[PDB]
């Protein structure tokens, strides 16, 4: 029942650390690793995890492209990278690549063990100062519209099961259905979208 968490890197002491982090919270636990993007997608698309954790700053120079080929598989959870600093450029470029939210590696552990804990198991609502660049950017079941407004809400495949009383597995099925059906690539950009609509 604990959150899941792909990580994908290729900076030992960093995924080190990382590991360490996860020990100290029951409810998540890392269930795949991989040094290589290829590897990393074949992953992510067999496991769908909860949470996936990127590291842009990998070698090759090819982190934002593992981030469009992951984007192009049908995922259901959250997608986190490790920007490459903290420019505004390059974080705004990572979210509108179909990355839900960013960390930085020079975080405190305490603070980085909260960030992650809330981006695999915790509710999770992009900041009005980035919501207008998603904006920018920017035949539904009435099991799927339920699920779209609690995403726009924030909530995890976990909260949103135990809410409409369905598996959670079902839940998954139905979040990368409808939204590699309404042309989203993100759940942050489903919950922007829902909202400069106000379909709810
Ligand atoms: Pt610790
Ligand atoms: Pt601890
Ligand atoms: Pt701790
Ligand atoms: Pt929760
Ligand atoms: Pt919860």
């Amino acid at each position: 029942e604990p959150a899941t968490i792909l990580l994908i890197d290729d900076h030992p002491m960093l995924r080190t650390g990382v590991k360490q982090l996860i020990s100290m919270a029951p409810d998540i636990t890392v269930v795949g690793e991989a040094s290589n993007g290829e590897q990393g997608i074949e992953l992510a698309e067999s496991l769908d995890p909860d949470l996936i954790l990127l590291d842009l700053n990998m070698p090759g120079m090819n982190g934002l492209e593992t981030l469009d080929k992951l984007r192009e598989k049908s995922l259901s959870g959250r997608i986190v990278v490790f920007s490459v600093s903290n420019h505004e450029e390059d974080v705004v470029t990572a979210l509108k690549r179909g990355a839900d939210g960013y960390l930085l590696k020079d975080m405190e552990p305490e603070d980085l063990l909260k960030a992650l804990h809330q981006a695999a198991a915790g509710e999770m609502v992009l900041s009005e100062a980035l919501t207008p660049v998603l904006a920018a950017s920017l035949q539904l079941t009435p099991r799927e519209r339920d699920i779209l407004k609690l995403i726009a809400q924030g909530l995890p495949n976990k909260m949103i099961a135990r809410r409409l009383d369905i598996t959670e597995s079902t839940v998954k099925v139905h979040v990368k259905h409808m939204l590699k059906k309404m042309k989203l690539k993100s759940r942050v950009e489903a919950a922007v979208w829902v909202h400069q609509e106000r379909i709810f």
